[PDB]
């Protein structure tokens, strides 16, 4: 399939391009995800946003802290509207922090995952035909692990104290964040929790040019740690490496790059704070962030290729196996000291393995 959409073929290397791209074009004559929900557990979303309406769900705001969400009280509400997580003046959020604006990562990661395709709109997405769980779990500053915990399992369908039930358990849960510490038990209860219910668990490696083994919940035990690779299928600068990292996707290498070919590029905004600053548009951002969820959304179009065929979904394990077994191997070498994993995850190689 190519689709229609006007900034496809010029900005989304990481969806078609023959090194660096996740071989989208041939996948997407098998699957487009229909039927499978992806829990994006992010900064929130914009969620009329015109490349992404129809296919989010409503979500939930999980950030339990006022001052974090932005929002009026430190309850968990309904909904997963992103209010903008900018930090105004350096070192606010910790000794020697830059300021910066509002990322809309989670509408980015959102649209990735399913950003509308085919419809003579903005960008394309990989599982254009999946349903976008919001869950907004950071905010100024970033987040708290007991929110990112509860979110993980409700996403997967199960209970959380003071939260109505999931009506749409997900399928995948994607986490494009981290932090320092290897993964705890809270963490690992949490995310052994969701793999219980059939929920596969794709996350970042981190950007710190380091070990992911250092990271949470990168380190995470059953979880996809995808690290990122540029458009020329090799590490990225700023990609954490290391025998947890399972595969890679395109993250976007940076200014070495150039534009567009340094960035991932989906729906987002030009908003500097809150959504109202600014408008609709389609960003371009590099990190594991992004190299996450197309990986995320590779294992959505695998689920619904099978549930589209009689088949049994796949089981976490089986997901991460498949994935790795069927990425494609580096076009360029990768250093012995930073395996990223067994290659870049191959959506059509993973669909043709898991319907044999
Ligand atoms: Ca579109």
């Amino acid at each position: 399939l190519a689709p229609n959409d006007p900034y496809y073929q010029q900005y989304q290397w990481h969806l078609h391009n023959a090194t660096g791209g996740i071989n989208a074009p041939s996948a997407w004559d098998v699957s487009q995800g229909e039927g499978v929900v992806v829990a994006v557990l992010d900064t929130g979303i914009l969620p009329q946003h015109p490349d992404l309406v129809g296919n989010l769900l409503e979500g939930y705001d999980f950030i339990s802290d006022a001052s974090t969400s932005r929002r009026a009280t430190n309850d968990r509400v309904p909904g997963a509207q992103d209010y903008g997580d900018w930090v105004e003046n350096d070192n606010e959020c910790y000794t020697g922090s830059v300021a910066e604006d509002s990322s809309w990562h989670g509408t980015h990661v959102a649209g990735t995952v399913a950003e509308q395709t085919n419809n003579g709109v903005g960008m394309a997405g990989v599982a254009h035909k999946a349903k976008v769980l919001p869950v907004r779990v950071l905010g100024k500053c970033g987040g708290y692990l007991s929110d990112i915990a509860d979110a993980i399992t409700w996403a997967s369908g199960g209970t959380v104290a003071g939260v109505p039930a999931n009506a749409n358990p997900a399928e995948v849960i994607n986490m494009s964040l981290g932090g320092s510490g290897s993964c705890d038990g809270t963490y690992q209860d949490a995310i052994n929790g969701a793999i219980s219910r059939g929920t596969t668990v794709v996350v970042a490696a981190g950007n710190e040019t380091d070990n992911a083994s250092k990271y949470r919940p990168a380190s995470c035990d059953g979880v996809v740690t995808v690290g990122a690779t540029r458009i020329t299928g090799g590490i990225t600068y700023y990609s954490n490496y290391g025998s947890r990292v399972d595969l890679s996707g395109p993250g976007g290498g940076g200014s070495v790059d150039g534009n567009p070919g340094g960035y991932v590029w989906q729906s987002g905004s030009d908003a500097a704070t809150t959504p109202e600053s600014g408008s609709y548009s389609y960003m371009g951002m590099g990190g594991t962030s992004m190299a996450s969820p197309h990986v995320a959304a590779v294992a959505a179009l695998v689920q619904s290729a099978l549930i589209a065929a009689g088949k049994d979904p796949l089981a976490p394990a089986a997901m991460r196996t498949l994935l790795k077994e069927t990425a494609r191997p580096f076009p360029v070498s990768i250093p012995t000291a930073t395996p990223i994993g067994t290659g870049i995850v191959d959506a059509k190689a993973a669909l043709a393995s898991a319907l044999e």
